[PDB]
């Protein structure tokens, strides 16, 4: 339901906030076109006279010194009267917009990120679970940050949430373990953080400022503010962090391969600014658990793969070993389950079907089976709610909540199904998610919930997710049994 | 081990480099017990009169006034009346070793390491190659050193090497593709780099600097300087680098899952001395590149599964459907070949062999199956050098220089064999492999070889190696085959 939450655009707010300066130029001239209303507190005139000026009467000469590599590198820090400064170009609706928000003062700031940096390689990580990998990147954004809490957050497949790492002070609430809806974080944010992969809101009461004018005039509609780094957000996110007793939030786009695996959240009871130079050494931090994420879980597959295909060998021996077929499955009966990690199979190799372990009965497997060969699937069909798909089973989630059945043929219908019993999982969400916001009557305005205690909720009726390895190993089981 | 270059032991030479000073404190009293004999340069007072007085009388006040975090942290910048220093600490032989070492004088330094962190941890990385991963090291490395020249050096299993990349600065010689012999690196050092992964050699032409006494007098042996900083490696290897005209040295231990998969090397034209922060900075990269190339590497051989796996997914279509077995080993020849990326089979499933693709002839062949099933062999078997293991087939290096051998059947003699042709290669070694050194007469004293120039090697009678996925292909081959 793309709903109020997921309309609003939150790069088209036309406002920043009150820690930083916005310029924006147009043209040869680089003639000021859009400015925010607060810049007399740096420029020393009021912002309305300025617009329309040439960049030379209007930047003071600190700034306009170091303009080339600013071009150039993107960014300088500049030491101006009212104190050191980070200067942030870049280029949004064919205008060059300049930010200036308050310099990292910390002299030693780099010395430190590159000590936590080292925390984050050293010889090998995930030593005793990935686990320890996350509550490493948790503690050490902690460290450099200085923030009252950090939680490193993944996405569900569905884009709900959960808190899987947490560092905080002593004394702070917490959310560990917890899920999220998805509304908290709409799908044009998403959109945005994978593109722009920070966000400091430094301070979640203060007003935002506006920019002048509230339209660029050859647009009709107010500066693309995707990659400003003052951008204002969303008023209902505001609310969200002041129903949360946040004050100050600073967070970080997770990639792994291209996708937007999770975030890095941080919060803070006061407001709190973060130097764009220490961002950045966050940032740092970030693409490096998104590394040593993808080297483990790859390692971890590979050592899946292997597991299995020892087993596939052992069946292959065994069946190598006399001309016998029902018999060699009834004496491999674990190897043939832990092949897929199931708890039974049938195994329709055309007569009766050949029962193992624990399964359905006879009559509800060739009902299951009749039901399998009108489905546009080649060689395997797998699922972990089989009820929802079929509910002539749906009562026999104690050996067949999933399945997971390889077509032994072409034509024709012999089959092997693995079976899985259902696993009842408890899930605290983060409040009550059936209603994950108050609208007001008449429905054009949402408000974030107004509570986060644990509502809990017991999921039935869905197995173990079939993995990457158990279908693998049922391709393969496959290949020997034709 | 074989040569006298292995008896070296280059950990008790005795001696420390002349741009440090090293002290030895042993028992409650720190009392001086070894000290390098240069350590007037920084003491005011002749060393030997200071052998056996306790710590606070020997050292400078200004290194007593740091003692404490020197003690916690383990190093420390002192500011000496020579300039500012590095202090280290660290345990040998039940003694307490200090070492002096110039500092980092550049205080945007570790900021400048920040900056080619990011060029080396950011995603895409690879994107033109494992071998454009490389490059990016060299020149990173180079970028934070300064040095003339940086190699990124390969250890193969027999432990010579090749330089795979190289940043240079220009007009000067590389070694870009050249191997250099095992002897190159003798045992005891592998072992010491190992466990010890930084190695500066700051003066090819500087005589080290003795301690006092030669001995450590309870052991009757000299101090054991394995990680010492200021450690004076062999002479031959100091020669060895003139010989290369190389004025200084240094170079990082590349670690990969735990054993060493190579170096970085770094060579100047000129003395050159690195800080130990600035050399602890290259180590952070280091890191970086063996978890780049782990990730990277798990990648590759991930997708190389999946191809097999979907060639495997192939034959068994074919097969559960028309006819008989040789009836689809003949459609399906080219999958059965791609395999193992083999240009013949021959399978003995019952009668005369069946021969697909460029084979040797079917009565060579029955000469080569009986051989197999005489060997120590469990299911599968390979070697890339048939000819020197199996003389009848030498001549046939045109058909069958490599072998790849899975057993259909238990105690029977059932095999699908796949063959390779040699594949030629040349290599050029950094002079003649056969007079790797140059000993004198009698023997008592070796000497690096004179010449490093383009010496060429090809290599017949071999064919392409037998990779995991081919290894992984094949058995799950004999999978399929009952
Ligand atoms: C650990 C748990 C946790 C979660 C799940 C969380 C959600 C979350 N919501 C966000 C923004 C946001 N949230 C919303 C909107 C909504 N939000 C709602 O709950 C409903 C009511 C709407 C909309 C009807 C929008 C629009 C943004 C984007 C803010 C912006 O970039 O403008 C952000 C990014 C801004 C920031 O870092 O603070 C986070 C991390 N923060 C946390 O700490
Ligand atoms: C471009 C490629 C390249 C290679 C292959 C190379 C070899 C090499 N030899 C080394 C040490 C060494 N080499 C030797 C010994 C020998 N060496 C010989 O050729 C024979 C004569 C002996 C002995 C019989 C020893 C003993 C060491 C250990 C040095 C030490 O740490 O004390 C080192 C480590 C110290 C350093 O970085 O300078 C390198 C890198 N240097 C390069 O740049």
């Amino acid at each position: 339901d793309l709903s109020q939450c997921d309309r609003e655009p939150i790069h088209l707010l036309g406002g920043i906030q009150s820690h930083g300066v916005l310029l924006a130029f147009r043209g040869p001239d680089r003639l000021l076109e859009v400015v925010s209303a607060n810049a007399q507190a740096l420029l020393g005139r009021p912002p309305e006279t300025l617009l329309g000026q040439p960049v030379g009467r209007v930047l003071p000469a600190e700034v306009l010194a170091q303009w080339e590599p600013l071009v150039a590198r993107g960014s300088v820090r500049v030491v101006l009267p009212a104190g050191a400064y980070r200067a942030l170009l870049h280029e949004s609706d064919g205008l060059t917009v300049l930010e200036l928000e308050p310099a990292e003062l910390q002299p030693g700031m780099e010395e430190t990120a590159l000590e936590v940096v080292r925390r984050l390689v050293s010889p090998l990580a995930g030593v005793k679970g990935t686990q320890a990998l996350l509550q490493t990147a948790a503690d050490t954004v902690r460290a450099l940050t200085g923030f009252d809490r950090v939680m490193v957050y993944r996405f569900d497949a569905d884009w709900h949430g959960e808190v899987l790492a947490e560092s905080k002070r002593g004394g702070m609430d917490g959310f560990l373990g917890m899920h999220f809806p998805a509304t908290d974080i709409p799908v044009q944010a998403r959109a945005l953080y994978t593109r722009n992969p920070l966000r400091l809101i430094a301070d979640a009461r203060a007003r935002p400022v506006p920019l002048l004018p509230p339209v660029v005039p050859a647009l009709g509609r107010p500066l693309d503010l995707s990659n400003s780094a003052l951008r204002s957000v969303s008023p209902v996110h505001l609310e969200y962090l002041r129903n949360m007793g946040v004050g100050a939030s600073f967070s970080l786009s997770l990639l792994k391969e291209g996708v937007l695996w999770g975030l890095i959240a941080c919060h803070h009871l006061e407001p709190l600014h973060i130097s764009h130079e220490r961002r950045r050494a966050c940032e740092v931090l970030t693409q490096l658990l998104a590394l040593q994420l993808s080297a483990e879980e790859r390692a971890a597959e590979a050592s899946e793969d292997a597991h299995r295909a020892a087993l596939l060998g052992q069946l292959a021996t065994a069946m190598g070993e006399g001309g016998t077929l029902e018999e060699v499955l009834e004496k491999e009966s674990e190897r043939v389950l832990a092949l897929t990690g199931a708890a039974g199979v049938a195994l329709l190799l055309g007569e009766e079907p050949l029962l193992v372990g624990c399964t359905p009965a006879q009559d509800e497997v060739e009902a299951l089976v009749a039901w399998l060969a009108t489905q546009p699937f080649q060689t395997s069909f797998h699922t972990d709610r089989l009820g929802t798909v079929y509910p002539p089973l749906a009562a026999r989630a104690d050996v067949a909540a999933g399945i997971l059945a390889v077509r032994l043929a072409p034509a024709a219908a012999r089959f092997a199904i693995w079976f899985r019993p259902e696993v009842a999982r408890t899930i605290s969400w983060a409040g009550n998610p059936r209603k994950p916001a108050e609208p007001e009557p008449g429905h054009q305005r949402l408000h974030p919930r107004g509570s986060f205690q644990a509502w809990e909720e017991t999921v039935r009726d869905t197995s173990l997710p079939w993995k990457r390895a158990d279908l693998g190993a049922a391709e393969g089981f496959r290949g020997a049994l034709v």
